[PDB]
């Protein structure tokens, strides 16, 4: 609820505090049916525009058909494989029992009498089913008796409405599967309405607390989800859904922020930098830190951070003493060095960090009163209580306008602790203990010679 | 207007110059309303098939009214906060104004009698309001004396059609919103039509010159702009459009290409390699020159650079004399080394830059003629008056065929003049200043023992 | 057809071999028309609902023409220009031949007969003309007598759906033209479908062997296609399908899986680690190798594998040596080193390597059965025989379900060969021989003093 911040000036990072955590840990696949009509083409003696034009619908629903058809000819499996595996990988095992046997009947089956029923396998697995739309129904009931005949009857221009209309959503869901080699993700409202996933959450075997924490962020559900396309067989049209499941939730999860820190000599090619890695977001999870370095498989909305645990890293609770003593042996606190002097700014959730050397011109304004603060050669940081705009050179960046209080904890620069003429300026993906004992080694290698 | 280009034999590098520019450095907000109409649902004994369509599609009003909803309920500023802050930033403080008692109806009353008007709101931001539908006009209109009654009047079904049509739009407009969180880039037709965008762009409180600009170019504008969800409230859709404004205009660019520049002993394991940093695009901004590191950062149409400030860098104006003596002392021209001799080709503005190394057959050919030049060990340069293609190994690359003037500058490949035993063989951006300084050190750590 | 893999422990990577290759080399254009007929607006006394219809739909087709207008005065050529040229280069020079005079006529006569043609332009390339939709021939036949009065005739409402329905096509091929500047990727449903995909498939000039390779993947024919807005011209939309030719077929490909391999020393700050670099697919081309490095270059299908050459590499035949003797002086086979213990897991093609450090709790389970294999400190690998997911600290990986033989290499890590004192704790992409070099280098400056 309360969002803090903290300013370390020995390292030039920022720590923003007080998130909740939900991390996605699992899958929900769901299968969505769509009762289709078994017709062949009925070519009858037709010449008024009422057949004409229900004739052309129903040959879009034919290429529809055929089209999904040598989509499944084909699955690829394309979803992922990135090394992480497969994300779709669930999703895909549900797939290859729809081709079983007698399985497309036991899902058609069950949704013979009611529309949303559970549907256990042949593999155990225990799949709620979903039927959003009857084709069957409608082409065998109100179409056949125009074409079955020899010469077609005359339909009412009220039967080439509904039938556009019914048919729309199939000729949608064809031209996704098809540009998308049938994964797509997210799931956009053709493949699950609103009122739809919202029926699926409320019927998950979770905790009630947890449909309340889905349905309040269908949003962030869809844009983590995949709808992966299944089978055409026996009058039924069978593609997957797999929902997201939250198993960490509502844990500690705070954002670290870094820049470079560098020395200020006046003497051009004499400054060396250093900067903290690994930024990005860290969550408690199972008496460890789940961080995540890539900064889209996290998406933050209203106080909580919304994770994917197939891209992460899982660290010791030890982490945190970075952020409040970076030379602490119970960890091997990393760094990057380099002698780059480039100014440069990282907004943060509460303020910004801005990293000002040579003669760049780097300031903070505020909407109505101009300029509030001149920076100085060094890194620093300001407050968003009062601030619009950071500036550095000719960029702009705009300050987060998040309530929150911000706390400035003064501290010696440890870039300074370092003699420059003995120090590794190309070090990537250094420890702080591994710098101190290459300064060992080019201490010891002057020494002796 | 007149493109040209040099290549720099002695550091492996070509200059394409002659561009004009215009950089992104601001925001034009502008609010786009939706007139509606708030009808609760109202079931009438209806049967014939002309109130049952009127019925479906007045659903599909209401369900895409509540998806408004909930989408607003959750502002989740998912647009960049990338540390270099949000881009939508200013378009979300205009959201937060219209949350704001009144604040819809000044808008509602500006637009009271005329379709555009220009709005005050209440924090000193003067925007430009916009309906582009009006939906309470014909769903008030039209449809109530339908639907108002005990049992339902029969519409005809043009009604029935043009109720589609209008309907249209608003559903368009949600599905973006709903697969996107509310933020969406580019700004699609349905979101702002040609015939809008340069409406709005005829009234911008802009020089004539600069709307002449953003004129021929709707199409890089459309790619620069973010459409950004606002509130349902008081029978009123309204959702901010992010236009971008461009404070450089026709100033000096230039593009840098580099490549490997290697050693062509004949003894494997005994090469090393040489490449300039910061590569990519360069433009005189307010005295000094902002640098764009990333490619996708700036789209190029005829001539001019169409750059976004947020990603870039601010470079001293004596980066340019990279380009012209590299050893010169007034600037730390930075290269990363290697010792790793891979062929490879760059595609140019002019031409074509071509490093081969080992037994890589790398040639360049015309389409009638056939090959035209063998490119022998080390690194070269290709006009395209009068080459098609460059073959390197197994690819091949289309050389540009834009019209200019190409120069080849002769040198000596600076590479030679580094003894390969005391060399830095795994330096990343390093300066040529600062390697000559770890000469100076390791062949001190020769002599001294 | 049948995929095997290779785990070698002393490098701790694995090759999955046995996959049949496609690789694009070339472009195929062919020019898909749209038959448009050049109307001026005529206002006529209308007030009945079927002429405000009618005029209604006529206005969406001016402003689609006329948008296709301000699209064709800019020719961005935004597809590609990455230092690998443009992609769509090809395409686009098909598009300045149709600027010509008289060459919207050619194509326009060979189609004055047939829907499909061959057409020889006037620069020697013999492009396959299509024509997918005939909007002069109904404007000019069914709407024209009904507008060309001084009173408007009044059109049946069949006429006004059929005329949203083939008006259809021409407005989604606008949007989508509209948002992407005229370059899309992939070539959806609307630009082509795929029956006339089929169709221009089906004529090519190529062997049909190629024919029914292209036809069983349509999708990855799709995804790896382009579609280049050209002109609007003489009562003629054009534009440019560019299909991928692939000039390397049914050779031999494998795809090299590498992770850590660090010594398990229990005191912390004292591990060091290696890891071959250059992993991903590779595939046999001209007597060389075609190196892949990029993850999304190259999509697999059912054993054989869909590359672009335009970013690959070009290796020596004897890149194959560094899987089975890594220490073989042919080839200077690079990995990169650090002392970063941390864990890891990668999914292979047939398994899954696992690179455990520290206290991390690796371990490999089967659903029914539960944890089948914990792993110790190092490197190690496990067949999906028998295994469906693998855990390293709280991240699950799915292993790949494909059938096929794996092959567990036992030998020595050579991690440990190295002395850790003296070892090159920082280089990234290094050969062997260089590293053995470079340790022959600190064992020198430790002699001496
Ligand atoms: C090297 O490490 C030893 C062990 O702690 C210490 O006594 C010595 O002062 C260090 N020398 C440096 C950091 O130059
Ligand atoms: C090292 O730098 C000094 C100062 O310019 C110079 O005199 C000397 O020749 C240099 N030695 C090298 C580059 O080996
Ligand atoms: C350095 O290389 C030489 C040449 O093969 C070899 O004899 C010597 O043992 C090497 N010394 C090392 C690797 O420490």
């Amino acid at each position: 609820q309360n969002i803090t911040e903290e300013f370390y000036q020995s390292t030039c990072s920022a720590v923003s505090k007080g998130y909740l955590s939900a991390l996605r840990t699992g899958w929900y696949t769901s299968v969505i049916t769509i009762e289709l009509s078994n017709i062949k083409e009925n070519k009858c003696n037709g010449t008024d525009a009422k057949v004409k034009l229900i004739k052309q619908e129903l040959d879009k629903y034919k290429n529809a058909v055929t089209d999904l058809q040598l989509l499944m000819q084909s699955t690829p499996a394309t979803g992922s494989g990135s090394g992480s595996g497969s994300a779709i990988a669930s999703g895909v095992a549900v797939c290859k029992v729809l081709h079983l046997e007698g399985e497309v009947n036991k899902i058609k089956s069950a949704l013979l009498s009611t529309n949303k029923c559970v549907v256990s396998l042949s593999n155990g697995v225990s799949v709620l089913c979903s039927k959003v739309l009857d084709l069957k129904n409608y082409i065998d009931k109100q179409l056949l008796p125009i074409v079955n005949k020899q010469s077609c009857s005359i339909p009412n221009i009220e039967t080439v409405i509904e039938f556009q209309q019914k048919n729309n959503r199939l000729l949608e869901i064809t031209r996704e599967f098809s540009v998308n080699a049938g994964v797509t993700t997210p799931v956009s409202t053709y493949m699950l309405t609103n009122s739809e996933l919202l029926s699926l959450i409320n019927d998950m075997p979770i905790t009630n607390d947890q449909k309340k924490l889905m349905s309040n962020n269908v949003q962030i559900v869809r844009q983590q989800s995949y709808s992966i396309m299944c089978i055409i067989k026996e009058e039924v049209l069978a593609y997957v859904v797999q929902l997201p499941l939250y198993g960490v939730i509502d844990t500690p999860c705070w954002k670290l922020h870094t820049s470079p820190l560098c020395t200020t000599n006046t003497k051009e090619g004499s400054n060396i930098c250093l900067t903290r890695t690994d930024r990005g977001w860290y969550c408690d999870n199972a008496g460890s830190v789940s961080f995540f370095p890539q900064a889209e498989t996290c998406k933050v909305q209203s106080n909580r951070v919304f994770c994917d645990t197939m891209n992460s890293l899982t660290l010791p609770s030890e982490v945190n003493l970075c952020n409040v003593d970076i030379f602490n042996p119970k960890y091997d606190c990393k760094i990057m060095t380099s002698k780059t002097d480039v100014s440069s700014s990282v907004i943060t959730s509460l303020g910004a960090i801005v990293s000002c050397y040579g003669k760049t011109k780097c300031t903070a304004s505020n909407k109505n009163r101009g300029i509030i603060k001149t920076f100085s050669n060094g890194c620093d940081y300001v407050s968003n209580k009062g601030v619009d705009t950071v500036s550095v050179g000719n960029t702009l960046y705009y300050v987060n306008k998040q309530e929150g209080k911000s706390l400035y904890v003064k501290g010696e620069p440890i870039i300074n602790f370092y003699d420059p003429l003995v120090f590794p300026s190309d070090e990537f993906d250094a420890s702080i203990s591994q710098v101190n004992e290459k300064i060992n080694q080019s201490l010891a290698f002057i020494r002796k010679s």
